């Protein structure tokens, strides 16, 4: 691999930690940086690192300075997890990016819903969640507008999930993948992950059924995002395996309207569901659209 002097991060001003996950798309670890400022080389910083897994092949190895590439083309936005250094010499290949100190979003929510009826009443907030409604749009609007950022620099995302969104320690939204050569020519729809996740729930028609991607085919996904937001990180489809979803899919269903939610907001769900992606909204409309929203509040 050649020198970038823009993006090259010396690998010993690197302490690597504990690992945050590990996927077909390598191993992800947190770790200290010192000096990534450069006008402060010994200021310790918390970073996330991107490496291979131990008995990685070549395609592995191309996979992982494909997306180094791709992340270096994309330039900072603060709603995507940004690039911050590289290494790429004398060692193994490490991709280096912001850490999200508070995890995904799908897990945030789960941890964030409200006290239930078993509670017993202590103090004059027994009924108050962490989570409100305004800060729910919030998460969403983020999501919109760094999806909005990703489509004008001509990058469409194949799996835009809660999951797939980090949450920073003053709760910004960050945009992210795990995963990136996403092998879009050989999906098992049937998969379940470790954590009980179907990805094929959260894939437009046209791009399950006829392979075709477009922003518009993520615009359907975020239409998904919008509903496990609004359910706090629910599961959706909620009972329907695989096999079904096929079918209930080609008549035509959709998922009904959650409970607590206003009409505003499922409404929008509905508009990013439509049949044909080009009567779905674009970002740039949903970014307007959660905007009202979050100004009316
Ligand atoms: C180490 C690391 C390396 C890389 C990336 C990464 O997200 N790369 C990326 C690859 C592609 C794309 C867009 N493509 C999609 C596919 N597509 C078909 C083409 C274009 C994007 C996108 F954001 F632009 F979408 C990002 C994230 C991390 C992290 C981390 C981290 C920080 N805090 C925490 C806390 C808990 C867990 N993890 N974590």
């Amino acid at each position: 691999l050649p020198l970038d002097p823009l993006w090259e991060f010396p690998r010993d001003r690197l302490v690597l930690g504990k690992p945050l996950g590990e996927g077909a798309f390598g191993q992800v670890v947190r770790a200290e940086a010192f000096g990534m400022d450069p006008a402060r080389p010994d200021q310790a910083s918390t970073v996330a690192v991107k490496m291979l897994k131990d008995n990685a092949s070549d395609k592995d190895l191309a996979d992982l300075v494909s997306e180094m590439e791709v992340m270096k083309l994309i330039g900072r936005h603060k709603n995507i997890i940004n690039l911050l250094g590289v290494c790429t010499q004398e060692g193994p290949l490490y991709v280096i990016v912001e850490c999200a100190a508070k995890g995904n979003l799908r897990e945030f929510l789960r941890a964030r819903r409200p006290p239930g009826p078993d509670l017993s009443p202590d103090g004059p907030r027994s009924s108050e969640g962490p989570l409100s409604f305004p800060v729910l749009v919030s998460c969403a609007y983020q999501v919109a507008r760094g999806m909005q950022y990703l489509e004008s620099r001509k990058c469409i995302h194949r799996d835009l999930a809660a999951r797939n969104v980090l949450v920073t320690e003053d709760n910004v939204m960050k945009i992210a993948d795990f995963g990136l050569a996403r092998g879009v020519h050989h999906i098992d729809y049937y998969k379940k992950t470790s954590n009980g996740r179907l990805p094929v729930k959260w894939m437009a028609p046209e791009a399950l059924f006829d392979e075709v991607y477009t922003h518009q085919s993520d615009v359907w996904s975020f239409g998904i995002l919008l509903w496990e937001i609004f359910t706090l990180g629910g599961s959706p489809y909620p009972g329907i395996p695989v096999e079904e979803l096929f079918s209930l899919l080609r008549e035509g269903h959709r998922m009904d309207r959650p409970p607590h939610c206003p009409p505003e907001l499922y409404g929008l769900m509905r508009e990013c569901w439509h049949a044909a992606p080009s009567q779905r909204p674009t970002f740039k409309q949903l970014v307007e659209a959660l905007d009202k929203v979050l100004l009316a509040v």
